[PDB]
């Protein structure tokens, strides 16, 4: 520790909140990576696995369940700036087995912003594309697509392979061959290696029981990705324009473009699979904007779109049976908070603590 040195007073800041954050919620180990001014400073707790016991480090992986929404989003805005995708156009435009269906009327910008209606999680049955399709060809919504908000892992799932087949690639390969890759994230994962699984940390479920997530149909989509707290500040960094990102001009493009804002509802704006609120943010407001889970809401077009903006609190939370995540970054303040967590403990708790942390700053 040393009075008047960055990392100090941050970390300072850091353990105050994360140290009673993790006894109370009984979380066996977090990293905690923040960005301002161009500086990067992680901070690791606890335990990555309890028996045999293993700390988390640097190369801890954790699952960070919706936050992979947001790199099927940037693919599918990779895919956009690189004239392979318009995202007005159908679904069944791209999924020609969807022709004649409800998919001629919900657009791909429908499903990047979860306002196409379809529900929340895939029937587990669905174990197939053959049932896959069968199942969306027949599938109808209660509202016309494009009137609410329904955050769907089945929206999400079709945004990236659409994404993906529109780029000539299984959206595997999409994200590990080519979306990672581009974006220096070395670390980041749908499938983790061997080399890696000493470094992929246990999730710790409600029963305290030691897990990690299933990968099924349009998963990797929807929640596949593991990653590292580094990782993830990278890519706040690249999603604030701070990196040359190996002078990837339309990755810039690709990253930027996902803060478009698309639809208003309740206090937040949906952006491609980013939500944003307006920057200085309430706490209650914020609050709010993330406790839009699993309920529908009205959604209001914005048209034409919000450009990209700095003065706004961009963020998305995601966890798994075992994991809980957030990231936030404000643009206009070159400042970013990843919070990763091998329990999945209440979003309300991570907002008030990235709050708290962010406005240290």
């Amino acid at each position: 520790h040393h009075a008047n040195i960055d990392e100090s007073k941050i970390k300072d800041t850091v353990d105050d909140l994360i140290q009673p954050l993790m006894q109370k919620n009984n979380i066996p180990g977090m990293s905690v990576a923040v960005t301002v001014n161009g500086k990067n400073y992680i901070y690791n707790y606890g335990l990555a696995a309890k028996q045999p016991q293993q700390p988390v480090t640097e190369n801890t992986l954790f699952e960070v369940g919706s936050l992979s929404k947001t790199f099927a989003a940037t693919l599918a805005s990779y895919a956009q700036v690189s004239g392979k995708l318009s995202l007005d156009q159908s679904v069944s435009h791209y999924v020609p087995e969807l022709r004649g269906s409800s998919f001629d009327h919900v657009s791909v910008l429908n499903v990047g912003t979860h306002t196409s209606g379809l529900q929340l999680f895939m029937p587990e049955d669905i174990k197939n594309t053959t049932q896959l399709m069968a199942y969306l060809k027949a599938w109808k919504p209660a509202d016309a697509a494009g009137t609410h908000r329904v955050f769907s892992n089945i929206g999400t799932g079709l945004l990236g392979m659409i994404a993906a087949k529109s780029l000539g690639v299984s959206y595997e390969d999409a994200i590990e061959k080519t979306l990672l890759p581009q974006l220096g994230m070395h670390h980041s994962y749908l499938k983790v290696p061997a080399d890696q699984m000493e470094n992929y940390a246990w999730g710790y479920n409600k029963k305290d029981e030691p897990v990690h997530v299933n990968m099924e149909i349009l998963g990797n989509e929807a929640y596949g990705i593991k990653t590292t707290s580094s990782d993830l500040l990278r890519y706040v960094q690249a999603n604030m324009g701070q990196l040359k990102l190996d002078a990837n001009a339309k990755m810039q493009q690709a990253l930027t473009a996902t803060h478009t804002g698309y639809f208003k509802s309740g206090e937040i704006t949906q952006d491609l699979m980013w939500e944003q609120l307006p920057y200085p943010v309430s706490l209650p407001n914020l609050l709010t904007g993330n406790d839009m889970a699993m309920t529908k809401s009205v959604a209001t077009p914005i048209v034409p779109p919000l450009p990209p903006q700095e003065n706004v609190w961009i963020n998305k939370t995601g966890s798994t049976n075992g994991f809980g995540a957030y990231i936030a970054f404000v643009p206009a303040k070159k400042m970013g908070i990843v919070m990763l967590a091998n329990k999945n403990y209440s979003i309300d708790q991570r907002v008030t603590v990235a709050y708290k942390i962010l406005s240290s700053l």
